[PDB]
DNA sequence: TGTCCCTTTGTCTCTCT
DNA sequence: AGAGAGATAAAGGGACA
């Protein structure tokens, strides 16, 4: 017989026995579980299922899977267990914390780090708590927790970078190898190239590593000289997204997009340029023309679809979908375009399809409504959020579609919604805001916190706010948000 | 196999002018 | 607002006992 078939049975049996109490899971919880965490992570959580649930640690299914789902969460789990209460009162950690800590792979390990070695990051190095949790919270934290520990000095003084510098290169997985690669390739690649080391900075965080900076090192003078492109150009390359895969891709790839499609360099560094831009690429080479034949989409149109993470995604689901969309939905090319040529693109274009009629229909809202809402990033959460919760804002707080619809349309639309159902009645019952106000206040790119900056003005007053009216802390708020209120409290 | 650590890609949210 | 930066997840490889 097969090897696995008595494991996958004993998975199904408690597995079964995990959609009971305390914590009724669903399918996707239970499978997701299965994928990353194993069938021991599945027994441990059954095992473990009182006692994390309840007195004391007090924590939701939700966090319980989270920690659950990853290479040894049978560890993390026991670990959580046994460490959340030290780490919160002995560190003075939130326990959201611990959990942010827990949900990654070798969980335990960064979690007992983190109690090891956070009073001498604090103390020896004057890091915050924060930033010890955010260096922690990645595969390898372990690592990268004792690479900052040893290499924090010689980091700051031989190589000129501040703590925050640091502390950014070290907050991704491969934490370790991006912070030993910069301190070895920091000089080479300023010294020989001109590039600051922010620059540096940029290349070795944000998932590009050691690979991107590595690849940076050894292919920047072949695609400056040759291919005669800028450095800055080459570090936008290996920046965002990159990196290493998109550097390499770059290469190969530039005259075949220029030569055979007359594609500016222009173009082809900012498809480059982002999560998965090798993939990107090439399926512009090839998609390309299949797109543009039979009269259909521009050069410039598809370039702006591919230019965005995921842009291989969109691509091929604008290629899939275009049809169905203005045939049986009464799209325009151009519109569908405006949906796609964002981040998740191909995500919105799905849920456009599958909830346009719904929200026309049982919701009155017209297409254009629709695909402004899904022409932002996150454009499926807001499109989600938009079909969830219109009825209750309208209903239960006076809001018309017009101003939902408003406060949907802006990347972290889902956000805002949300924050908006929560704090409405506070900000206006509680301290006088008009509706109209909250409206504007979450009608912009990062509503959620600003929303929030103000309702914590308003009930733990700061003294450094308060020669402004309501009136002015909403006009600032309008303006720029969080970090303009934040940027007065400073003054 | 279970665990730990690293890399790539995709997705979502917020910032910065 | 449009581009850059940051957060978080998903899935696979290497490594080791
Ligand atoms: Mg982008």
């Amino acid at each position: 017989q097969w090897s696995g078939a008595r494991a996958l049975e004993a998975l199904l049996t408690v597995a079964g026995e995990l959609r009971g109490p305390p914590l009724q899971l669903d399918t996707g919880q239970l499978l997701k579980i299965a994928k990353r965490g194993g069938v021991t992570a599945v027994e441990a959580v059954h095992a473990w299922r009182n006692a994390l649930t309840g007195a004391p640690l007090n924590l939701t299914p939700e966090q319980v899977v989270a920690i659950a789902s990853h290479d040894g969460g049978k560890q993390a789990l026991e670990t959580v267990q046994r460490l959340l209460p030290v780490l919160c009162q002995a560190h003075g950690l939130t326990p959201q914390q611990v959990v942010a800590i827990a949900s990654h792979d070798g969980g335990k390990q960064a979690l007992e780090t983190v109690q090891r070695l956070l009073p001498v990051l604090c103390q020896a190095h004057g890091l915050t708590p924060e930033q010890v949790v955010a260096i922690a919270s990645h595969d390898g934290g372990k690592q990268a927790l004792e690479t900052v520990q040893a290499l924090l000095p010689v980091l700051c003084q031989a190589h000129g970078l501040t703590p925050e510098q640091v502390v950014a290169i070290a907050s991704n997985g491969g934490g370790k190898q991006a912070l030993e690669t910069v301190q070895r390739l920091l000089p080479v690649l300023c010294q020989a190239h001109g590039l600051t080391p922010q620059q540096v900075v940029a290349i070795a965080s944000n998932g590009g590593g050691k690979q991107a900076l590595e690849t940076v090192q050894r292919l920047l003078p072949v695609l400056c000289q040759a291919h005669g492109l800028t450095p800055q150009q080459v570090v936008a390359i290996a920046s965002n997204g990159g990196g290493k895969q998109a550097l390499e891709t770059v290469q190969r790839l530039l005259p075949v997009l220029c030569q055979a499609h007359g594609l500016t360099p222009q173009q082809v560094v900012a498809i480059a340029s982002n999560r998965g831009g090798k993939q990107a690429l090439e399926t512009v080479q090839r998609l390309l023309p299949v797109l543009c034949q039979a009269h259909g989409l521009t050069p410039q149109q598809v370039v702006a679809i591919a230019s965005n993470g995921g842009g291989k995604q969109a691509l091929e689901t604008v290629q899939r979908l275009l049809p169905v969309l203005c045939q049986a939905h009464g799209l325009t090319p151009q519109q569908v375009v405006a949906i796609a040529s964002h981040d998740g693109g191909k995500q919105a274009l799905e849920t456009v399809q599958r909830l346009l009629p719904v929200l026309c229909q049982a919701h009155g809202l017209t297409p254009e409504q629709v695909v402004a809402i899904a022409s932002n990033g996150g454009g499926k959460q807001a499109l989600e959020t938009v079909q969830r919760l219109l009825p209750v804002l309208c209903q239960a707080h006076g809001l018309t579609p017009e101003q939902v619809v408003a406060i949907a349309s802006h990347d972290g639309g889902k956000q805002a919604l949300e924050t908006v159902q929560r704090l409405l009645p506070v900000l206006c019952q509680a301290h006088g805001l008009t509706p109209q106000q909250v409206v504007a206040i979450a009608s912009n790119g990062g509503g959620r916190p600003a929303l929030e900056s103000i309702v914590a003005q308003l009930s733990r007053p700061d003294p450094a706010l308060a020669a402004l009216t309501n009136d002015h802390l909403v006009a600032l708020a309008c303006l720029g948000g969080r970090p303009a209120l934040d940027a007065v409290k400073k003054l």
